[PDB]
């Protein structure tokens, strides 16, 4: 009985400040954080090591991160479900991002860069495809997609204050922002899970600071959530 | 409702050829060989080149392959429990190892001999614990039979199974493989993230003298074996 609805989204766009602006607004409302942010306590200490080897060594390393980090979402994204909104009236928890930017934005987006060959990312899919028909449960009620320019996303990635992230190319966005605006945009992307071809989705033009200035953005927020 | 028995034991010791028999005795009793037997479908290309990747660089493919083999494992048991033995009175379910087998055996060996590094083999036993208790409850064992065999038996049957790419697989491989079944199956040593296995009844066959034309001692322990259940 709560509405699931995913923010997406290009690295830096906004979102874990939107979700968390959108968390203090409202007692049905809850959050689930990306926990590669979390490790951006045993989780912790393991994607704290396979990120680092992530940058480090990609090659190697992301069909075991793209696995884990997933696993770890679909682990953490659960334990909202109980731990909230069991009581409140018209519940929304917000996912920071989704099992399906994991796989056909990031983890394709690695495979295609050949930081996976084709029977790792074969296996991986196979992998995604199988846990998650086990599962309507954590299935999308919506999406947010928050719009940024690389541009803006590059322009946006130096204040934040990471060690590990400082360098990153701006081609690398002009992927994802391309992989991202052909699924959430244009419309485009197969997908192996047929709704989403036909989940409500909601583009919001995230470019000027909303830090200071936010209602606009909301008020589409809300008015979105009132049709699904 | 149903029975799941596993049966363990060293490469080509023949639990195949056990399981292989006891499928033909019963109209009751029915047969889940191990996704990894069957790699020497998307998941057979899958398969059989992580198994020859894996191979050559033990080191680079430990992680994979072992998350592969047991995410099929639990796929192909799932898939017999809800699907196989429709209208079976006395219904046995026997599987070609487990995923104790996989992790406890497996895992830790490739582990153990640095094939798998701290990270990999710490990930593994994390999604392990996590794609059986989401998924796999259902797979819970009411027994085990072992078929225990001294080390040196199973290399002569691997140059009979003929498997080329493991013509010489080492003997001190099968060595390692042989002590940790003991430890697990004979002593209880090896305790385990999972508390019902403590409390499982084990069924133990030295299965040194060949047997494939003589297995009706064997075959009468099992069924003393399945009433005690
Ligand atoms: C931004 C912090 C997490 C990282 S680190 C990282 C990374 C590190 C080293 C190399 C790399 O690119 C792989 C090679 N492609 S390239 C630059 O064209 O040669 C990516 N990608 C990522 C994003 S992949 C990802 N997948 C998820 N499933 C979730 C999530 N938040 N992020
Ligand atoms: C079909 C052959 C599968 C292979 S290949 C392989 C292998 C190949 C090359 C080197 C290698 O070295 C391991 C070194 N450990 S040692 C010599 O005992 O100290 C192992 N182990 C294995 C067994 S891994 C495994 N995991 C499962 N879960 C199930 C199963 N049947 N097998
Ligand atoms: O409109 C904005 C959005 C974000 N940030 C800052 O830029 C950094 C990273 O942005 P954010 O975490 O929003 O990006 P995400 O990864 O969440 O898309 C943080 O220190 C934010 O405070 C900002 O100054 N203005
Ligand atoms: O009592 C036996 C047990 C095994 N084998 C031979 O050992 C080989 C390997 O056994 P299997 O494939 O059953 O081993 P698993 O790995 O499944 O234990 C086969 O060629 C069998 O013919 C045999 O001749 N008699």
């Amino acid at each position: 009985r709560i509405k699931k609805i995913s923010i997406e989204g290009n690295i830096a766009a906004g979102k874990s400040t939107f979700v968390n602006i959108l968390k203090q607004l409202s007692e049905d409302w809850e959050v689930v954080p990306e926990p590669v942010a979390r490790w951006s306590t045993m989780e912790q200490k393991n994607g704290g090591n396979v990120l680092q080897m992530m940058y480090e060594k990609p090659e190697r390393w992301s069909f075991t991160f793209q696995t884990y980090a997933c696993l770890s979402r679909i682990r953490a994204q659960l334990a909202s479900l109980n731990g909230k909104l069991k009581d409140a009236e018209k519940p929304v928890l917000f996912f920071e991002r989704s099992v399906y930017s994991d796989r056909y934005i990031f983890a394709s987006n690695l495979y295609e860069s050949e930081s996976m060959n084709e029977t790792e990312w074969t296996i991986y899919q196979d992998w995604h495809d199988w846990m998650n028909n086990q599962f309507q449960s954590l299935e999308l009620d919506g999406i947010i997609y928050l719009q940024a320019t690389p541009e803006t996303c590059l322009h946006r990635i130096y204040l934040r204050g990471r060690n590990e992230e400082q360098g990153i190319p701006l081609e690398y966005l002009e992927k994802l922002h391309y992989k991202h605006e052909s699924w959430l945009l244009h419309r485009t992307l197969k997908t192996n899970f047929d709704y989403l071809q036909e989940v409500p989705i909601l583009t919001l033009d995230v470019n000027e600071d909303f830090k200071d200035k936010y209602e606009s953005l909301v008020e589409k927020v809300k008015e979105f959530l009132s049709t699904l």
